[PDB]
RNA sequence: GUUAAGUCUGGUUUCCCUCCAGGGUAUCUAAGCUUUGAAAAAAA
């Protein structure tokens, strides 16, 4: 609330917040803070009753509403503006899905069908999740791309930066039947939007976020990959560059698994160090765990691809359903690759 | 007093190894190949 005014109504309101365990409590508080509103009605005079009477109790009463019954009271306005954010991400959305080699079979911005090429997902995602808050270096179609923010040559457009948005990926064989690509596409999003939770950063310690999930499926694997690993998504302008980081770190190792610098026995050298991995609860020691892990099936004795250390804890939980998903990150990211590189032969 | 005659014996005992060191270090698998080819919809 307090950080969307401009003026010296950001102090205003910044006092009539939390205005029941003040020691002051609802409409005492009314004209408690006064002096602000009557400070400046002696400011610049032009209406004919500078006598309040009424200003600040609604005002105070509206944010009580919206926050007593916590939510933010909709307006037409609130609609027309997400949904105006969603075309114009519908579109850029569009434009990032023809700018790879994609098919676009339905695109309503908030959601998406394509098929795509299966060496073409991974920038896909990392680019949309990113596209999707605005979020890359490419001016796009015509329109630029800042931090939550879309410039149409001048003007700058709002954007979805806080709203959270999964993806699914089958590797299909040509010939399998479509019926069942796409209803396990769907069903795959459907149910993994609310049954895999991962351990999420939220003001130190750790809960079990839901959503943010891009899922991978082969003919018999899966995986998941979560997008934020923070909660909310972003808050600051530095928040965006960890958007979708994870697949990054996919993205920087599949280029080296090929660049013939780590082999691909990488993806079957793990299953020995996966357990002492997981069960470590320590950073440096993980470290030295998944370091010797790519040493040892190095091909090039000088690689140093630097795993990042927030990459380590994170667990991924999955209640009650029989699909086999793997409870730790790093096997994510493993199978992820495998998948990919399943469907290349 | 005189003479005359020499005879016996010809290496014994003890100690015969004691103590420490009884393996140390490096390498502990590496690189490949991770499925391929036939069968995907059959007659009553």
């Amino acid at each position: 609330l307090v950080n969307a005014g401009s003026g010296s109504i950001v102090d205003y309101v910044k006092t009539v917040l939390k205005c029941i365990r003040e020691n002051l409590n609802k409409c005492s508080c009314a004209e408690k803070i006064y002096s602000n509103e009557v400070a400046k009605v002696m400011f610049r005079v032009n209406v004919e009753k500078a006598n309040v009477e009424e200003e600040v109790k609604n005002s105070l009463e509206y944010f009580e509403t919206i926050l007593n019954e916590g939510r933010i009271i909709v307006t037409p306005a609130w609609h027309v503006s997400i949904s105006s954010a969603l075309n114009r991400g519908l579109l850029v959305e569009l434009e990032l899905v023809n700018k790879h080699k994609g098919f676009v079979i339905y695109a309503g911005g908030d959601d998406l069908l394509a098929m795509l090429p299966v060496d073409e997902v991974l920038d896909f995602i990392k680019e949309s999740r990113r596209a999707f808050a605005g979020f890359g270096t490419e001016k796009l179609g015509n329109m630029c791309l800042e931090n939550g923010f879309v410039r149409i040559n001048n003007a700058y457009y709002p954007s979805l930066p806080i709203v959270g948005r999964s993806y699914s990926v089958i590797i299909a064989h040509y010939a399998d039947p479509l019926f069942f690509v796409i209803n396990d596409s769907y069903n795959l999003l459907e149910e993994g939007k609310e049954i895999i939770r991962y351990r999420v950063m939220y003001n130190g310690e750790y809960k079990d976020a839901k959503k943010d999930v891009a899922i991978f499926r082969y003919q018999g694997l899966t995986s998941v990959i979560p997008l934020s690993l923070k909660r909310p998504i972003v808050s600051s302008v530095s928040d965006f560059n960890e958007i979708a980081s994870i697949i990054d770190v996919i993205l920087e190792l599949k280029k080296r698994i090929d660049e013939g610098r780590i082999s691909v026995s990488l993806l079957y050298d793990y299953e020995k160090y996966k357990h002492l991995i997981v069960a470590s609860d320590e950073k440096y020691l993980t470290e030295f765990l998944v370091k010797d892990w790519i040493k040892r099936n190095s091909l090039r004795k000088h690689v140093e691809f630097t795993i990042d250390e927030k990459l380590y804890g994170v667990r991924l939980t999955i209640e009650n359903y029989p699909i086999k998903i793997p409870n730790d990150l790093i096997s994510n990211i493993v199978y992820t690759l495998r998948i990919i590189y399943g469907g290349e032969k």
